[PDB]
């Protein structure tokens, strides 16, 4: 259900800029989480991309795009990620057929997560990832969870930060467009798609990760 509780606190360093990597639902928080480290004085260079993800590394290696960002600005000491939407399909690679969830499979993706955050880590920079909030599809639901524990897996044997986001998405444990605010009123943070945010809901994603920063 919940791997853990991530309270780490990073302390920023002057200087230090942010990289953000991954899909619509990267560039959906990338609006509010820009305007909230703007406001720090902090820089960003928000790479962020439709139509992308881990399973489509052919069609759009997200390895090579984040090497190659750090390698035009070493000033980049922090990477925030948020992708896993588009992910959860098979995977063909030749002759060779993972079905999604296969020991195989997970082989392979968690191989994909873990060379993102070697190439942070070989730039000296720290990883936030974000855990993909619940969708309101089941059968997608289902899969994203297997996404999340992966990522989770991951990121805790890197010693970098998890942004648990299930709970403050999920009302009742189950997926909600609508969820209280600071003053306990219902606002709708999902749009209807059932996946993406709203500007309010992208709001609250970018508080997530400003709980990660003292
Ligand atoms: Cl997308």
């Amino acid at each position: 259900n919940i791997s853990f509780i991530d309270n780490t606190k990073l302390e920023l360093q002057n200087g230090d800029e942010f990289l953000f990597i991954g899909d619509s639902l990267m560039q959906g928080v990338a609006i509010a989480l820009n305007r909230d480290l703007r406001n720090l004085n902090l820089k960003v260079t928000d790479l962020s991309k439709q139509n992308t993800g881990l399973s489509y590394k052919s069609y759009f290696d997200w390895s090579k795009a984040t090497n190659e960002a750090f390698i035009k600005n070493s000033n980049i000491k922090y990477l925030v990620v948020l992708l896993g939407a588009n992910d959860p399909w098979d995977i063909k690679k030749g002759g060779n057929y993972h079905r999604f969830g296969s020991l195989s499979w997970i082989d392979i993706y968690t191989s994909r997560v873990d060379e993102i955050i070697k190439i942070a880590k070989k730039h000296k920079a720290k990883v936030f990832w974000f855990e993909i909030p619940p969708v309101k599809k089941e059968d997608l639901n289902k899969k994203i969870q297997v996404l999340n524990k992966i990522y989770s897996d991951e990121i805790l044997k890197n010693k970098e930060i998890f942004i648990n986001t299930k709970l403050f998405f999920s009302v009742n444990d189950e997926y909600s467009a609508y969820i209280k605010d600071e003053n306990n009123r219902s606002i709708k943070v999902r749009t209807d798609d059932g996946v993406h945010f709203t500007p309010s809901g992208a709001r609250e994603m970018s508080k997530l990760l400003l709980e990660h920063i003292k």
